């Protein structure tokens, strides 16, 4: 079945300590979170760089990990239920606080939890370049030659077009509508991964480290090793959902000249570009594409996901 | 049918005249070993590093290649019989003797060789990836797309996860019921090329050049030409098995980060966790992880492990 | 009396930090260790290097210090009874958990803490040597003059050669009547400070972070403040008692020649080169000889043991 | 059908001016080669190195192209007859003798060209990695999976063993069974690419530029524009054949380690091990065993050889 997402963000510097932490408590948290049984697996992303559409953001590059001197991360846990994110939270507080809060000294913004529904899902399980023999095997066994995914390998060897839209008020079906048709069009494109479209719920402030006055004194003053009260978030999560209603639409790749011209097929095949135009009628914001590496993952939720 | 297996260990100088001493002592003791006929093949891997399990060792890394200043060797052979292997050892004691002590001048500690039964191995056999096309024409040509394997590259291109356990006394059944459904479930995970069981059965005496007095003395003022007494072993292979019970979960992986997180679904992954968990309930040591490179083998073992 | 010898072991990356650590961390422990009323003392190693045994181990010698990558330590903790060290672990839990844990960034292997009887023991008190004018008068002046020892200096101003050994099942008795005959006659050897047997009693869980899945679990995600559940240790002492019969042989020398040489007369003087072939007789593994250096100590473990 | 082959071999100075020869003038040789009818295509070797055997060649290596002062060419051309061959030399002579002899600056040894049968051979078509999904596509189309090929990469992309040998009178029976059983089993070894085995008929005097007198001297003062006479060649070519018969065994890798272990396996697999043994019996000379390029080739005699 589909799953929740909750995508974690953060800026951080973009230095060798950075990285360190990332390979020593990331795994941490990780360990954490799967205490929940409602916890079907993650998918953490870095952003490389930006979609600079020729030179509307003349200044970006997809890949500008060079010379950049901070390091976005967009870390993807998902759930069957999103209660199961904010039960998961305060039931293992203690842990995860202080784990989280050893990211801080290397933070520049975050953290910021939104919450997601997938309302489209075209996402097929990750494989090695040594698998497909055998998943080949497989799928002819059980007659179900068009079950055979593409081969889209796990731990950094694929990437991922990040597209934030907000949408006008009273324009969310047409904008479903026009993106699902998009996507199922745009899945011709080579090197086209899978996509799926998010649409926020709300906000997880135990996950945004958002509380009221007494846990916000207590994350301040915080030596590391006391938790905030987690009954000190003054908000549920649907409280936080915001109008104009905001999507991502997720879509993977299998280079970064795949993601430029498979993402360019909406703006250069005509066919396409007259169905996507029904989706650009509706923004109030975007599209603005990050380009993300998903490095650290769970691949079974797309286990989960496909059954 | 299943090979028995002895693993000689040894630890050397990382240091260019080791490796060379790999390259032209290896083969030749290799080929010595070939003269048996319960001979059924070989794997030797050097350590590449070790699973740090996010900051649990936190001095190590799974490439610690660059810094380390010695080597470890966990040579595999196996062996229809594994009285084969002693018998092959005396049958050509002169050479056997000669050429491993040649190594003497870079060792830093071993030879060890403990002697294993395998209870549980899901092993393909190798292919490069030239072979690949032949190996699905035959399969389908047998109706037998089932047997498809992945694609395991030999010689280097592969990493291997080399588990150390041992158990309670009285948990050896728990263990290895647990440690079969947790290798079941383990083998969805992208990458995954394959896993066996190996359980001590005892040790080899004359693999480990541990002698009685007399073949001590022969072996410590040995000019490199003259053998101990291989009469002089004072005990069995079985008469050395240990007790807690030792265990190697032998674990191959398309690279570090399938194995990383490969092996992270049995803490990922709420359903394997808790099967492996009732593996972590009998150990007195381990899981202790090492990363290991098999360079050199003799893949025909795998065709006779799988008939 | 002869106390219950607890040896924690580990290995740790070679550089300044680690050392740091050790000095910083390690009298902290110790502060703590000593709450215990059955705590009698203390002696911490660290390895320089491996006795080659002529060129057996011809990669190695007896100070590798400036070489290697790794530092291996050995802690040894005196008790009058071996229930005393689990009490003291566990009643001091969240003291030592966290000390020691804040170990682990520099960790490679460990820690491994088995426990051991001492079976022999001919071991001084220590002296500086401002001290022996005063321990000479003392003894004349009791009208013992036999009573007064060699000068065995403390604190890194002598060297421990840490011979390893297991014995075949069934050769207990030999090996044990052999090295107590050796160490007798081994005496007469110029630099000689003392020896003990040590014969293992069995491992400490607790010590060893040898815990079940949920203890595990509570190691491998903590933040550093969170102590695993002490009581989830699965295995008493004695029920990881290894069987071969694993010993330390445990000789103490003015300095490394002395040791070298020392040492070699159980393989240069014929007389007792007959009797410690009894010893080599019985073994399974060994002996296998590191080399130490006994840094950090509380020497009135040697009270204790002499009354 | 099988084709004869005329192999040129040649030995010049390892320096750019030489490989800028080879890639200007050699496919000038190739295309007059063409003008032949009979002409199938062709398979052009550099040398790279020996294999060592352990350490039997010890100052040899697989890959000997940074050291080593000369390059050794085999040139393998395939004609329908191997009079189709002499006949084409005759029919270009000014052609090609001009060609071949402006390389004579770089020259150091050769040129010698040998004439072969192919008494057994195991050889697929080349394919690039971008054909094998047509191909596979075809023989499903065609009913035919089994003879979907392994992926034999043309143009460098692969590794040939070149083994020498030369047999006792007599034993040329026991020879060519031996060693096609030997084949015919080292078809599992992974990598294993395709066999032939090359039995020498005789030795080409024109394309050996061997004249009698006359024809040497006008080698010797050739200007590089004047063409010896033709009809001075004072042998057939089945006059110079040799005996002790001559044969190469021509096995083909994906990769250099996969020749290494893949070509062991006569020495490794003890069932194969007997098997080869039978060839050995019958040897004045070899195995001795180049390691060749094929870089330039023409690569439909494959075709012509399969049909
Ligand atoms: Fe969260
Ligand atoms: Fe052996
Ligand atoms: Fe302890
Ligand atoms: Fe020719």
């Amino acid at each position: 079945p589909k799953p929740y997402v909750a995508i974690n963000m953060a800026e951080l510097k973009n230095e060798p300590k950075t990285f360190e932490m990332f390979a020593s408590v990331g795994p941490k948290v990780c360990m954490v979170t799967a205490r929940h049984p409602g916890f079907v697996g993650f998918q953490n992303h870095i952003q490389i760089g930006i979609l600079p559409f020729g030179n509307r953001y003349g200044g970006a590059k997809m890949d500008m990990t060079k010379e950049s001197s901070t390091v976005r991360v967009l870390q993807y846990t998902f759930w069957k239920d999103w209660k199961d994110h904010e039960e998961m939270h305060r039931q293992n507080w203690s842990y995860l606080f202080r784990l989280c809060y050893s990211c801080a000294s290397q933070m520049i913004w975050g953290p910021w939890e939104p919450i997601y529904e997938i309302i489209y899902a075209n996402m097929p399980i990750n494989t090695e370049m040594t698998d497909f023999t055998a998943v080949v095997g497989k799928k002819f066994a059980e007659g179900k030659p068009l079950d055979i995914p593409v081969i889209s390998q796990p731990y950094g060897k694929r990437v991922v077009a990040f597209a934030e839209h907000s949408v006008i008020p009273g324009k969310e079906k047409q904008f479903e509508d026009a993106i699902v048709r998009t996507l199922e069009m745009l899945k011709k494109a080579p090197g086209f991964l899978g996509a799926m479209v998010l649409k926020e719920i709300g906000v997880s402030g135990i996950g945004s480290m958002q509380f009221g006055a007494k846990g916000f004194h207590q994350v301040l003053e915080n030596p590391g090793s006391l938790e905030p009260d987690p009954n000190n978030v003054m908000y549920s999560v649907p409280e936080a959902k915001n109008t104009p209603q905001q999507y991502i639409v997720h879509v993977e790749w299998a280079n970064t000249d795949a993601l430029m011209f498979g993402m360019g097929r909406v703006l250069l095949y005509p066919e396409l570009r007259q169905v996507h135009d029904e989706v650009l009628d509706t923004l109030v914001y975007g599209p603005y594409i990050r380009i993300l590496n998903p490095m650290m993952e769970g691949t079974f939720w797309r286990e989960y996901l496909n059954e």
